[PDB]
């Protein structure tokens, strides 16, 4: 089978995971989703010339149980952590899920990348540089995402992909 790369989407409610994951797939801005479905979903892309499949899980956060969180992490290859310009907690957010996937994996070398969505907005409260210092302190690539107007989309998850790959040639 052609390789599938295992992608999921973490970050505070609200932050746009369904609204960017959707327009990945479908190419369509959703206005309204239940903030409380997790789902996953599949698409066949050509990524720098390999044809490939993103399987990519759009999270909700808490799960019926614990172990399905610790599943998904485990089983995950790559984490967009996103979180919203417009909403200081949601970057605050990103400490944690960066401990949490690292702590279930064990690992220090998990493929991530920071996303700072809703770049539309004029209505700002996470700076650009702010957002880059924290990155910096990851050594991650950071991209400002628009899921409404599609702005970086394809870099968010494209960039995922490529840092996967540099995982896997260790
Ligand atoms: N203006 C704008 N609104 C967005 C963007 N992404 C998501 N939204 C809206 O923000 C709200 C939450 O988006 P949603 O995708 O459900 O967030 P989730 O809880 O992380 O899955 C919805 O009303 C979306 O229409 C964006 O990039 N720009
Ligand atoms: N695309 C991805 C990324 C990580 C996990 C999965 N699917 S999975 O390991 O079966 C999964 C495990 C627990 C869940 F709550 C949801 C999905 N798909
Ligand atoms: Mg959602």
């Amino acid at each position: 089978g052609m390789t599938e790369y295992k992608l999921v989407v973490v970050g505070a409610v609200g932050v746009g995971k369904s609204a960017l994951t959707i327009q990945l797939i479908q190419n369509h801005f959703v206005d309204e989703y239940d903030p409380t479905i997790e789902d996953s979903y599949r698409k066949q892309v050509v990524i720098d010339g390999e044809t490939c499949l993103l399987d990519i899980l759009d999270t909700a956060g808490q799960e019926e149980y614990s172990a399905m969180r610790d599943q998904y992490m485990r089983t995950g290859e790559g984490f967009l952590c996103v979180f919203a310009i417009n909403n200081t907690k949601s970057f605050e957010d990103i400490h944690h899920y960066r401990e949490q996937i690292k702590r279930v994996k064990d690992s220090e070398d998990v493929p991530m990348v920071l996303v700072g969505n809703k770049s539309d907005l004029p209505s700002r409260t996470v700076d650009t540089k702010q957002a880059q210092d924290l990155a910096r302190s990851y050594g991650i690539p950071f991209i400002e995402t628009s899921a409404k107007t599609r702005q970086g989309v394809d870099d968010a998850f494209y960039t995922l992909v490529r840092e996967i790959r540099k995982h896997k040639e260790k």
